């Protein structure tokens, strides 16, 4: 069962900004999670064909991954920090929705989420 196109990462007509909070989301939050030993399953859209998960995009209707987030941050795609924070939370939630408690993929997401929460706890006040 086929893969959908990836989430949008480019849109010239979308209003967008670089803010100090969005800079922190790239330089601290994304960079910290990306380098982690458990990042790799989350570094690109789920290939439900290669993984033989024909139900994946039937259950997960708002897919998100760090590859997409990375491109959005590098392209300054976002208007505000909350939009990016929502993408991270969608990614984590999607993992917990699709999978079973205690599964390896869930343990991996939980480790990344713990770090995510620690970093966003120190999100700087907007300049
Ligand atoms: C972001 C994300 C969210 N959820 C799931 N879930 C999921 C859940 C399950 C199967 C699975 O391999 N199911 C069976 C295996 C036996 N077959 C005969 C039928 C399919 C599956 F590959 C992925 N993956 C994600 N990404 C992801 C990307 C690459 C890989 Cl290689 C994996 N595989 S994983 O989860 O087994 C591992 C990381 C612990 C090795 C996962």
């Amino acid at each position: 069962s086929m893969n959908p196109p990836p989430p949008e990462t480019s849109n010239p007509n979308k209003p967008k900004r670089q803010t100090n909070q969005l800079q922190y989301l790239l330089r601290v939050v994304l960079k910290t999670l990306w380098k982690h030993q458990f990042a790799w399953p989350f570094q690109q859209p789920v290939d439900a064909v290669k993984l033989n998960l024909p139900d994946y995009y039937k259950i997960i209707k708002t897919p998100m991954d760090m590859g997409t987030i990375k491109k959005r941050l590098e392209n300054n795609y976002y208007w505000n920090a909350q939009e990016c924070i929502q993408d991270f939370n969608t990614m984590f939630t999607n993992c917990y929705i699709y999978n079973k408690p205690g599964d390896d993929i869930v343990l991996m997401a939980e480790a990344l989420e713990k770090l995510f929460l620690q970093k966003i706890n120190e999100l700087p006040t907007e300049e």
